[PDB]
């Protein structure tokens, strides 16, 4: 380590301790600067080359983190947790976990190694008769409404992508778990649970999704059936799971892509502006400056000048090879802040933009805080921010402020095609969003050894989301390994979190900015108010227990469904009285049902390819 780098003494007290704090600070920012710029550097321009130096920048960052972790023990291992300024405790609580750090060179390699190669997987994969996840295989599982184009999609996909990753997987689980046992966790699993810093945080989130099942029992149902009538008794099982590719989406997590064939009333106005924004010439540059106006719109912050500059806004033509899934990027030196998207001109894809553009925001509004507590309150906090703006964003009026839909309606049949697109894209995602860390909560713990990884995760597949898998799989597939989080080891409860939480942030807002009409056609824009509440949010990052900073927000200290329930009620009875009058079975008795290949497949792909 260098010698700036190196912690040097401070006496064995809080005021030391503040000391090595302050001193940690300074020597920290350079070095996830380093990190950082060199992970930007490998996923905007995936070598050999840029891996070897990610790989060093890596091992650089253990380095640090073991010699300010060992001397933070050394010196305040015994009082850390009694020093009377919470904010100190919060910063040692951080220095002293050494996760990887705490394994020996050797293995330290092994791990970085595994991340690198792991990632290279995922994000070089391809499927030829070549075609890339993003955008190929994504704008087919998204528009193509072909069964065999859109199984030999999804086929390739988790063949190409997961079989390779397996072997790696294994080994990372093994060395993480090393590596967090000797912080004192019983697996990584328990590791990445402390951080919503709850004793109840398991049972809690299994009472959520017990009052929200019901509402994606019923939307299942409903789309079961449209799909039912497209594609015909024999690979539609109204009484079965649905394949798992024909809900528009690689992962069925969102199924809003195929709003154009469950929308209830066509002759309303058509709420997905894809077509619009062609037709109207937009590209990536415009989502991104509509985003930014929203922001400063609520006297948030612009997007700085050097976000403009550095980042990767669209998908290189140069076709060097880069990591296209979207992501936001904090370099740590209150400056540099980037989004890398490989962005497509779609509605959806106005939605992921404002999903990335919160994540910067939070980055901007805590930029002063010493390094430690530069994170959202909880993981999930962070994933809401963007996502609550775009629930205001997607409201029809709104849509029809920014030029994206000339007609305008206000009448029930218009609410329950608005809430029924919201519920294929927030409604449908729930099961996936929790499901995900149960498999990598057992895999972490041992539940789930290699022997199991395929058949534990089409296991809660079909358990949660009532989907199965449209060809056969066995345990040389590893189809959790066809998901980005997975090889990225990017936590995924988060995203369950914020799906819930959003929606207390959003009625929160929606009050302060004196809104007073029904929730779901809530617009915050141009709310001053509004702004100020969320920035309180932003600002704190993690300095304080996030059930403290959600109480000041919304008057609760808890996650709580009701202002879920409340925005989706409308379409919630909807779904239940069409389901009632269709006669439908709710759930998947026929738990074993898979459908059938289609004749002459893959043969003729080529036909519609
Ligand atoms: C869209 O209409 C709703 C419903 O409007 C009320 O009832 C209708 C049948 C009609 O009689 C309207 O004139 C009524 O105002 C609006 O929601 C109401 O908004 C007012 C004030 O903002 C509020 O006091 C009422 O409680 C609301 N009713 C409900 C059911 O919440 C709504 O604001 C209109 N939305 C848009 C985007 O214009
Ligand atoms: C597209 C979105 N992409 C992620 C993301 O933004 O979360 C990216 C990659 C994983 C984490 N991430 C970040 O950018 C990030 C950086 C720092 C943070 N402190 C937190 C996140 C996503 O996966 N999403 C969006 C919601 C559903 C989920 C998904 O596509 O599965
Ligand atoms: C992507 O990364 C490679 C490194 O793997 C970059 O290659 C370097 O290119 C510059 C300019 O041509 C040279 O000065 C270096 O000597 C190259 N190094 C190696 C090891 O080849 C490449 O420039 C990057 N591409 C982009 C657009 O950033
Ligand atoms: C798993 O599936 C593939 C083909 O779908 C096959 O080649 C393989 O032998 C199967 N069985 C095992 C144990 O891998
Ligand atoms: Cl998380
Ligand atoms: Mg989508
Ligand atoms: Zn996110």
């Amino acid at each position: 380590l260098d010698p700036g780098l190196q912690p040097g003494q401070f006496s064995a007290d809080e005021a030391g301790a503040q000391l090595f704090a302050q001193s940690y600070q300074s020597s920290a920012e350079q070095v996830l600067f380093q990190s950082v710029a060199a992970s930007w550097a490998h996923d905007t321009n995936i070598t050999a080359e840029n891996a070897r130096r990610q790989e060093e920048a890596a091992l650089l960052s253990q380095e640090f983190a073991e010699a300010w972790g060992q001397k933070a023990k050394e010196l305040y291992e015994p009082i850390w947790q009694q020093f009377t300024d919470p904010q100190l405790r919060r910063i040692i609580g951080a220095v002293r976990t050494l996760g990887s750090a705490n394994l020996p060179l050797a293995k330290r390699q092994q791990y970085n190694a595994l991340l690198s190669q792991m990632s290279r997987i995922y994000s070089t994969a391809k499927v030829c008769l070549c075609w890339s996840l993003d955008p190929d295989l994504t704008n087919i599982l998204a528009s193509s409404r072909s069964y065999a184009m859109l199984l030999f999609a999804w086929e390739g996909w988790h063949n190409a992508a997961g079989i390779p990753l397996k072997p790696l997987y294994e080994d990372f689980t093994a060395l993480s778990n090393e590596a967090y046992k000797q912080d004192g966790f019983t697996d990584t699993g328990a590791y990445w649970r402390s951080w919503y810093n709850s004793p109840t945080f398991e049972d809690d989130l299994e009472h959520l999704y017990q009052q929200l099942e019901p509402l994606y029992l019923n939307l299942h149902a409903f789309v079961r059936r449209a799909l039912h009538r497209r594609y015909g008794d024999r690979y539609i099982n109204l009484r079965g799971p649905i394949p798992a590719h024909l809900l528009g989406d690689m992962w069925a997590q969102s199924w809003e892509n195929i709003y154009d064939m469950v929308v209830p009333f066509p002759d309303k106005p058509n709420l997905d502006v894809t077509s619009t924004m062609l037709q109207q010439g937009w590209q990536a540059t415009h989502m991104f400056r509509v985003a930014e106006e929203f922001f400063t719109s609520l006297e948030l912050s612009p997007m700085p000048p050097e976000f403009w500059e550095g980042s990767m806004l669209e998908k290189p033509a140069d076709g060097r090879e880069v990591v296209c899934h979207a992501s936001a990027w904090d370099f740590y030196n209150r400056k540099d802040f980037r989004i890398k998207q490989c962005t497509r001109v779609t509605m959806d894809q106005l939605s992921t933009v404002h999903h990335e553009m919160g994540h910067i925001q939070y980055y901007l509004q805590y930029k002063d805080l010493p390094v430690s507590l530069r994170r959202g309150a909880n993981p999930g906090f962070h994933e809401a921010i963007g996502d609550v703006l775009a629930l205001s964003v997607s409201t029809p009026e709104h849509l029809h402020k920014i030029g994206l839909l000339d007609r305008v309606t206000n009448d029930t049949e218009s609410d329950i095609n608005y809430l029924l697109k919201m519920a294929l894209e927030k409604i449908a995602f729930l099961p996936f969003g929790y499901l995900v860390d149960q498999w990598r909560w057992g895999v972490f713990s041992g539940r789930t050894p290699p022997s199991r990884y395929n058949f534990d995760w089409w296991y809660l597949r079909t358990k949660y989301q009532g989907i199965c898998p449209p060809v056969t799989r066995n345990e040389t597939h590893f189809d959790a390994g066809a998901k980005f989080h997975v090889p990225n080891v990017t936590p995924y409860i988060r995203y369950f979190v914020s799906f819930v939480l959003q929606f207390q942030f959003h009625e929160a807002l929606c009050k302060e900015a004196g809104y007073e009409g029904p929730l779901h056609q809530c617009d915050i824009y141009r709310s001053t108010k509004a702004g100020a509440k969320l920035r309180k949010v932003l600002r704190a990052g993690s300095s304080r227990p996030w059930q403290e900073v959600l109480k000041d927000m919304v008057g609760l200290d808890a996650l709580d469904a009701q202002p879920l329930l409340k925005y989706f009620q409308l379409v919630t009875q909807w779904l239940q009285e069409q389901n009632q009058q269709n006669g439908e079975v709710l759930g998947w008795p026929e738990y074993q049902w898979h459908p059938p290949l289609p004749d002459n497949y893959p043969e003729g792909i080529d036909l519609v390819t």
